[PDB]
């Protein structure tokens, strides 16, 4: 509360430790539907079911131009990629079994970096 302060968790490295996590789930063989937004043109359904739309393209720029107030909020844009894809595929599809490994695949590094 006011003048009341927990001690200061240093905070100073998880721009770059966000990126490398990024780099991360950017070079995974299952990134290949997570790369680039959804052609919302080409792909019936996606844009009237899904009412946020996220990929990793659009994460990187988001990171890159102060777009993060913080980690917490990072974590929720790479979740909404699995959420949205879990969503709109079969778990026995190629894609959602995707989702599904990069989902355990990010999580693992969250943790791991982080608590």
């Amino acid at each position: 509360s006011m003048s009341v302060k927990k001690p200061k968790r240093d905070d100073s490295k998880d721009l770059a430790l966000c990126s490398m996590i990024l780099t991360e789930m950017e070079t995974h063989e299952d990134a290949w539907p997570f790369l680039l937004p959804v052609n919302l043109k080409l792909v019936p359904g996606y844009k009237k079911v899904i009412k946020k739309p996220m990929d990793f393209s659009t994460i990187r720029e988001k990171l890159s131009s102060g777009q993060y107030p913080n980690l917490e909020t990072f974590a929720l844009d790479v979740r909404l990629v699995f959420d949205n894809c879990e969503t709109f595929n079969e778990d026995d599809s190629d894609i959602g079994r995707a989702g599904h490994n990069m989902r355990k695949y990010f999580e693992k590094k969250w943790t791991d970096t982080f608590k």
